Protein backbone atom coordinates (compact mmCIF):
# COMPACT_ATOMS: atom_id res chain seq x y z
CA UNK A 1 0.00 0.00 0.00
CA UNK A 2 2.68 2.31 -0.04
CA UNK A 3 2.84 5.24 -2.47
CA UNK A 4 4.77 7.64 -3.73
CA UNK A 5 4.06 11.24 -5.25
CA UNK A 6 5.64 11.13 -8.13
CA UNK A 7 5.83 14.36 -9.36
CA UNK A 8 6.24 16.05 -6.54
CA UNK A 9 9.30 13.82 -5.63
CA UNK A 10 10.65 14.25 -8.92
CA UNK A 11 10.89 17.97 -8.77
CA UNK A 12 12.74 17.74 -5.36
CA UNK A 13 15.20 15.19 -7.28
CA UNK A 14 15.33 17.50 -10.45
CA UNK A 15 16.08 20.85 -8.66
CA UNK A 16 19.30 19.15 -7.06
CA UNK A 17 20.33 18.07 -10.29
CA UNK A 18 19.99 21.32 -11.76
CA UNK A 19 23.37 23.37 -11.13
CA UNK A 20 21.46 26.42 -11.38
CA UNK A 21 20.29 25.85 -7.91
CA UNK A 22 21.56 26.39 -4.44
CA UNK A 23 19.70 23.18 -3.55
CA UNK A 24 22.32 20.48 -3.06
CA UNK A 25 20.18 17.81 -1.32
CA UNK A 26 16.43 17.27 -0.69
CA UNK A 27 14.47 14.54 1.33
CA UNK A 28 11.78 11.88 0.86
CA UNK A 29 9.59 11.24 3.86
CA UNK A 30 6.61 8.62 4.94
CA UNK A 31 3.49 10.94 5.13
CA UNK A 32 1.55 8.22 6.47
CA UNK A 33 1.45 5.44 3.64
CA UNK A 34 2.96 8.00 0.68
CA UNK A 35 6.37 9.44 -0.02
CA UNK A 36 6.66 12.38 -0.20
CA UNK A 37 9.14 15.41 0.02
CA UNK A 38 10.63 16.52 2.90
CA UNK A 39 12.89 18.95 3.87
CA UNK A 40 15.64 20.29 1.46
CA UNK A 41 18.31 22.93 1.61
CA UNK A 42 21.56 24.29 0.53
CA UNK A 43 23.95 23.75 3.65
CA UNK A 44 25.47 19.81 3.78
CA UNK A 45 25.46 20.21 7.29
CA UNK A 46 21.80 20.50 7.75
CA UNK A 47 21.09 17.74 5.97
CA UNK A 48 22.74 15.35 8.42
CA UNK A 49 20.65 17.26 11.03
CA UNK A 50 17.60 15.69 9.61
CA UNK A 51 19.01 12.13 10.30
CA UNK A 52 18.36 11.59 13.82
CA UNK A 53 18.15 7.74 15.09
CA UNK A 54 14.22 7.88 15.43
CA UNK A 55 13.54 8.45 11.73
CA UNK A 56 13.92 7.13 8.37
CA UNK A 57 14.59 8.75 5.15
CA UNK A 58 15.23 8.96 1.75
CA UNK A 59 17.51 11.60 0.33
CA UNK A 60 18.90 12.54 -3.42
CA UNK A 61 22.31 14.41 -2.52
CA UNK A 62 24.76 16.36 -5.01
CA UNK A 63 28.39 16.23 -3.57
CA UNK A 64 31.45 18.25 -5.20
CA UNK A 65 35.08 17.94 -6.06
CA UNK A 66 37.44 18.85 -7.57
CA UNK A 67 37.98 22.89 -8.15
CA UNK A 68 37.60 25.52 -11.00
CA UNK A 69 37.84 23.95 -14.48
CA UNK A 70 38.02 20.40 -12.57
CA UNK A 71 35.30 20.93 -10.48
CA UNK A 72 32.30 18.02 -11.10
CA UNK A 73 29.50 16.77 -9.00
CA UNK A 74 28.56 13.40 -8.24
CA UNK A 75 25.04 12.42 -6.62
CA UNK A 76 24.20 9.87 -4.00
CA UNK A 77 20.36 7.94 -3.03
CA UNK A 78 21.05 7.62 0.38
CA UNK A 79 18.77 5.98 2.78
CA UNK A 80 18.74 6.54 6.29
CA UNK A 81 17.43 4.56 8.90
CA UNK A 82 17.51 5.50 12.60
CA UNK A 83 18.52 2.77 15.03
CA UNK A 84 15.62 3.02 16.61
CA UNK A 85 13.53 2.05 13.67
CA UNK A 86 11.46 -1.11 14.43
CA UNK A 87 13.11 -3.86 12.54
CA UNK A 88 9.73 -4.57 9.87
CA UNK A 89 9.78 -0.85 9.40
CA UNK A 90 13.66 -1.69 8.49
CA UNK A 91 12.93 -4.20 5.64
CA UNK A 92 10.26 -2.08 4.63
CA UNK A 93 12.39 1.22 3.84
CA UNK A 94 14.27 -1.28 1.88
CA UNK A 95 11.37 -2.72 -0.23
CA UNK A 96 9.77 1.14 -1.15
CA UNK A 97 12.91 2.35 -1.94
CA UNK A 98 12.37 0.26 -5.67
CA UNK A 99 9.48 3.19 -5.75
CA UNK A 100 12.07 5.82 -4.97
CA UNK A 101 14.19 4.88 -7.44
CA UNK A 102 11.52 5.19 -10.39
CA UNK A 103 11.96 9.32 -9.85
CA UNK A 104 15.46 9.03 -8.47
CA UNK A 105 16.80 7.18 -11.29
CA UNK A 106 20.38 8.93 -12.31
CA UNK A 107 23.08 8.42 -9.02
CA UNK A 108 26.98 7.27 -9.09
CA UNK A 109 26.43 5.28 -5.90
CA UNK A 110 23.31 4.71 -3.28
CA UNK A 111 24.27 4.15 0.42
CA UNK A 112 21.65 2.56 3.34
CA UNK A 113 23.49 4.57 6.41
CA UNK A 114 22.02 4.16 10.03
CA UNK A 115 25.52 6.04 11.46
CA UNK A 116 25.58 9.39 11.21
CA UNK A 117 29.61 9.19 11.22
CA UNK A 118 29.08 7.67 7.51
CA UNK A 119 27.43 10.90 6.23
CA UNK A 120 30.00 12.61 6.89
CA UNK A 121 31.29 14.83 3.52
CA UNK A 122 34.59 13.62 3.29
CA UNK A 123 33.63 9.91 3.87
CA UNK A 124 30.99 9.51 1.42
CA UNK A 125 33.49 11.31 -1.43
CA UNK A 126 35.76 8.48 -0.73
CA UNK A 127 33.02 6.34 -0.68
CA UNK A 128 31.93 7.83 -4.64
CA UNK A 129 35.83 7.82 -5.42
CA UNK A 130 35.68 4.20 -5.64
Amino acid sequence: ATKIDKEACRAAYNLVRDDGSAVIWVTFKYDGSTIVPGEQGAEYQHFIQQCTDDVRLFAFVRFTTGDAMSKRSKFALITWIGENVSGLQRAKTGTDKTLVKEVVQNFAKEFVISDRKELEEDFIKSELKK
